[PDB]
RNA sequence: AAUUGAAGAGUUUGAUCAUGGCUCAGAUUGAACGCUGGCGGCAGGCCUAACACAUGCAAGUCGAACGGUAACAGGAAGAAG
């Protein structure tokens, strides 16, 4: 359950007396199938150096989530920078449909059956990483008696 | 048992994020044109000039309301082929 995919790759200039010096970065995500998801950045001077050295980035700077079965109990809802994205618990008819981009994040994330939708800039950096911080806020279907109880 | 269902992409920049229009994947059609065209079932078929119209046909029927015989059908005292 190592499971694994990078989600955007691209080119980026930097420009010096002699040209535009290139370079790649890579978008991945990283997750367990049940719960437990992160992503990572990290950028380099070629395409597969960039991927790499952002797969590890992703192992660490990962946070878990409350799931509830395949499912998530209550819609949430997420936003950072432009990327203000929406799902929803979705009683299963299949399931699983979403943006390929935050669909990467919930797949391995272990989610089997929602549907969501992103609105403002489908960036992706952004988008996947609202999830993320989505997700993570979403409380515990039951650590909320915990809350409460008294 | 019986609406239990929601995806994004391209494009301003050297590059970036935002803003924001343009564009694209989908369904739908009483459709037209271009190329092509085998058979069948159901359906659809002047969207325009409420423009103008040759010809046929689209409203009759009842002799058990009525006087009726002009046509054709028979029959009739009786005149005959
Ligand atoms: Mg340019
Ligand atoms: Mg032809």
């Amino acid at each position: 359950e190592l499971q694994e995919k990078l989600i955007a790759v691209n080119r980026v200039s930097k420009t010096v007396k002699g040209g535009r010096i290139f370079s790649f970065t890579a978008l991945t995500v990283v997750g367990d199938g049940n719960g437990r998801v992160g992503f990572g950045y990290g950028k380099a001077r070629e395409v597969p150096a960039a991927i790499q050295k952002a797969m590890e980035k992703a192992r660490r700077n990962m946070i878990n989530v409350a799931l509830n079965n395949g499912t998530l109990q209550h819609p949430v809802k997420g936003v950072h920078t432009g990327s203000r994205v929406f799902m929803q618990p979705a009683s299963e008819g299949t399931g699983i449909i979403a943006g390929g981009a935050m669909r990467a994040v919930l797949e391995v994330a272990g989610v089997h059956n929602v549907l969501a939708k992103a609105y403002g800039s489908t960036n992706p950096i952004n988008v996947v990483r609202a999830t993320i911080d989505g997700l993570e806020n979403m409380n515990s279907p039951e650590m909320v008696a915990a809350k409460r109880g008294k």
